[PDB]
């Protein structure tokens, strides 16, 4: 159990003419995908890219981005997926820290700004080059780093082939899988939600319908035209889908919702329109979701992330002791999808792992049936009169008020700390206080309110 | 390295889903966990401990499912015994497996094993009070979960990892949905039946369990319980065909065991709408390792299909890979392939080659990568030598009354003869040289008083070497 046949290679052998990828006006079969990825690997090799090297990728959602990721695997190269939305400065830090020798990008980015720290390669230019055929890496080592993905000083998450494989399988056991399934991705492939779908695609033999960005009209048209059954969304995406439909598209059986709990109004709308929304919890460190909540529980387990996927585990601890149901503590996770360690962060690794468990940095609790409730980041915790104040919970309450457009709460000095709130239309301190008192324990109610422009 | 115990986690995730339907009684995953934990507690009370080995001798019933899971929860290796085996065969496997216990019921004669093992009656056992224990919450992926004997029989060590990957790989191949229900009417002590129990807890899928195959009872069950998958052997399938005009409409997959099936069976299945997935695998692979979709059944006669995901097959002769349609030894590799035979280092050394397992069958691939299994006995060579062809030539000699040939390492053929009259090795060699390709000529000649044959009078070539004598020099 140390190595597997390269997923794309085996998938192309098993079902060569099934569709791997739909992008714009293009359909790519698994045979075509393997061929394109092998070709690109040959071209990279001609640019002196070698087994054991590290290559970064800076691209928008494109077919070529999918080729490049798979080409890296076929060469035995670690792929560093870079966030397009960061500053060049931040990008340079990750290039240095990751030890990347190469940057795979295109002319829509400022290539010259990177040419001093890595060999910068334009993918469109590269694909037109001649190159000698090579022998590809026909096996994936399960414990080898496949991708490196930075947190947000950022830490590089080492995601192994094993991690990605077990994420895909556990998700399949949770959601079910059939030959008719097709997954629509309109979020960035450099984030683990999008990236993981590429791996599900070759492992399941499942088509990915790839969009460069989210446009609700384009997505609805694509769902109907390309028989989409699954889709990953954030809340603003789900809100727009709901707004533009009379009912859920008949083919959609799973909407995988990231970005935390859905508000009750949104879930009630999903119920009426038949949107099968799976809420979830996960992170870069767990190679996408590790906990999910089925649609049938969405009303009765309001605010819950759900239960762990098969093979994965969660627990709640406080000072190294395990908590009772409903008792608050740090969320810790364990499973074959969980990262082994951060790249070159000895102290971070030492602090983050306890006996094969990863500490998430999140606080939460389990109910008597084992459903997870995520409360806030441990680091944002505010202590008032010995009681815990979770700013995120207070901010969420305030945000649910029609008019607050934005909200942040911080600890203010007092004699030990009290919550202050920093916030569409005018509203009195009295009205806000009444509102919060209904929804929050007395010590969590903001002592003072401030209105700002942003 | 480790996973949470599958039944424990399944009971935590979906407690109210139905795990087992047996004689129309329903058992939820939560109930299955409770029963298995209680049985484990009752077993510990009878001095069963982590690291022990316990044999199970039962017909299909809910209690047999409890017994397998109870063993896992105690950290006990489970030996699943073929109930059709004779008393002496059972005795051999109990001793060879290192079993300390035998879990059975009053339908078997437990007393005749008590000189080898402590015997436990499962029905008496389940009535008993017993102190609660802490179960083994984790399954070690590399640890032996079950021991299952081949047809000397060899004990196949099947790890938790093996069973897990077999289950996951089959799901990737066949698909899985919350509506699926899998009917099992063949023995749970065979790997096809046993593997359904692990699919059950890992997928969270209902198994409809029959004590035995009765065709009318199985048809009624398929209709009543909306069965979508079923495991069968050829005799089973033939009976289903005879009792229907069209396949029951809920069935989406009939997983047929035992390798490629005969054309007339396949043709009638197609006509009647039976979706037969052919397959090939073994105890050593923890169930199927290749499968063939129904739409290929008539067009790829003799094929068992393509490898499950993560799994590999190759055709080899003398370490050389074979071209398409070229015959060679079928060899397999994957996370579902067994650890090793238990306490049988000779068989391990003979069966494995650079990490691949030799199946002992010959086959070939077509152009599209589909595996065909040939219906033997032969030696290579590195060409082919049918011992029967060499034996036929030797037999035709006037001084030779009987001949047997087997492979030896000098890989060459050796001959074993019963003679009417004396004849020299030189003469026999030349006699063969005139009638046979040069790599088919026996390198050594032995003169025996008789040749070993089985009850059907077939020559047992594997026994010739040990019987060697009267070498012609
Ligand atoms: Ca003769």
């Amino acid at each position: 159990l140390t190595e597997q046949p390269n997923w794309l290679m085996q998938r192309a052998q098993l079902t060569p003419e099934r569709i791997a990828l739909i992008y714009e006006d293009q359909t790519v079969t698994f045979a075509e995908l393997f061929a394109a990825s092998k070709r690109m690997a040959e071209q990279l090799a001609a640019h002196s890219v070698r087994k054991g090297d590290t290559a970064a990728i800076l691209l928008q959602n494109r077919a070529e981005m999918v080729y490049a990721v798979h080409a890296c695997f076929l060469l035995g190269v670690k792929a560093v997926l870079l966030n397009t939305k960061l500053s060049t400065h931040e990008r340079l830090f990750q290039l240095e820290d990751s030890g990347s020798g190469f940057l795979l990008t295109d002319s829509s980015f400022e290539k010259k700004e990177y040419e001093h720290i890595v060999q910068t390669i334009d993918v469109d230019e590269l694909m037109k080059e001649a190159a000698e055929e090579i022998e590809i890496e026909a096996y994936m080592q399960m414990d080898a780093t496949a991708t490196l993905m930075y947190t947000s000083k950022p830490k590089g998450v080492q995601q192994t082939f094993g991690n990605h494989y077990f994420s895909a399988v556990s998700s399949a056991l949770n959601l079910g899988i059939t030959e008719q399934d097709r997954w629509l991705i309109a979020l960035p492939l450099f984030h683990i939600s999008g990236l993981s779908a590429l791996f599900k695609s070759v492992i399941y033999g499942m088509t990915v319908v790839l969009h460069q960005r989210f446009s609700v009209s384009d997505v609805l048209h694509s769902i109907n035209r390309h028989e989409v059954t699954m889709i990953s969304a954030v809340q603003t995406m789900l809100a727009s889908l709901l707004e533009e439909t009379n009912r859920c598209p008949e083919s959609i059986r799973c909407i995988l919702l990231g970005g935390g709990p859905a508000p009750l109004p949104l879930l009630e709308e999903c119920r009426e329109k038949g949107f099968p929304v799976f809420q979830s919890y996960g992170m870069t460190e767990t190679c996408s979701q590790i906990v999910t909540l089925s649609p049938e529980f969405s009303m009765e387990k309001l605010g819950s992330a759900g239960k762990p996927l098969f093979s994965c585990e969660i627990k709640i601890e406080r000072d190294g002791q395990v908590c009772e149901p409903y008792e608050h503590g740090e969320i810790m996770v364990k499973g074959p999808n969980v990262m082994k360690s951060y790249f070159n962060r000895e102290s971070a690794n030492e602090a983050s792992f306890q006996n094969g468990w990863l500490k998430t940095g999140d606080l939460g609790y389990l109910d008597n049936e084992g459903f997870l409730y995520v409360l806030d980041r441990r680091s944002d915790l505010i202590i008032s009169g010995g009681e815990n104040i979770y700013p995120a919970e207070v901010e969420s309450v305030l945000l649910s008020h029609p008019a607050a457009e934005a909200g942040v709460s911080g600890a203010e000095d007092k004699k030990g700390k009290v919550p202050h709130a920093y916030l569409h239309k005018p509203v009195s301190a009295g009205e806000l206080t009444d509102y919060c008192k209904e929804r929050l324990a007395k010590y969590k109610i903001p002592a003072k309110f401030f209105v700002l422009d942003r």
